[PDB]
């Protein structure tokens, strides 16, 4: 990468108002013991007892390529989906001019990973300058907190090794 | 609808799949505000189901429309089942591919 710069697409405080964006934390994630998560996400949980239709753009004005991640939960009972989106029927979708996809939660019961019974996918997209990008879901949304205004440099690899700096 | 290839060679069948902006433009274009398409034959089976959702403006265009393509052995059929939101084919082609070649992009005459 010859650029590569990370911002706050979509900033903490003042994007959700209508959703809980505090207590998007858990045990599998720990932080010096404290539920914790990751910092360029943000889990999105029902505010009371609601959940409204999340619609959320960004226009791409770096004049590079910006990288955005977001996540789609997929809950392991549904009395698990009630207790954080308060919908027993979701559904995401997230769309560009290059990118466009919907997204239905799956319901069911793994075995434990790391003391989970549910999963959670993650994706990615690179932005085109000077293009929109949309989001909307109806609950189960890891919602982008950061994004990467970058200009990838030309082939290169990576090398796993022991070997120091 | 169905059809039986009979050209004694392979026929190249490509056909669409519309997914509207709003269920206001779902229903304007198809009546019916859930629907499925299937396309089926021997080798080749898939259901569609349209995802209705607002996408950025692409030549002024807020909704999406995927295109498919599949081949058709000679002698075997494919069957085509839609409620809705389903760009069937007008034109085939009944081809038959040679050895292994390319394609050249570039400004020089012929």
């Amino acid at each position: 990468v010859s650029s590569f710069e990370r911002f706050e697409i979509f900033p903490k405080t003042s994007s959700w108002p209508n959703h809980d964006s505090n207590k998007g934390v858990t045990a599998a994630c720990p932080h010096a013991g404290a539920k914790s998560f990751y910092k360029n996400l943000i889990w999105l949980v029902k505010k009371g007892n609601s959940y409204p239709k999340l619609s959320k753009s960004y226009i791409n004005d770096k004049g590079k390529e910006v990288l955005v991640l977001w996540g789609i939960h997929h809950p392991s009972t549904s009395a698990d989906q009630q207790s954080l989106y308060q919908n027993a029927d979701t559904y995401v979708f997230v769309g560009s001019s290059r990118y466009s996809k919907k997204f239905k939660p799956e319901i069911a019961i793994r075995p434990k990973v790391r003391d989970q019974e549910g999963r959670m996918n993650y994706y990615w997209t690179l932005v085109e300058p000077g293009d929109k990008i949309t989001f909307e879901a109806t609950g189960n949304l890891v919602v982008p907190r950061y994004a990467f205004a970058m200009e990838r440099n030309a082939g290169s690899g990576i090398i796993i090794s022991d070997t120091p700096v």
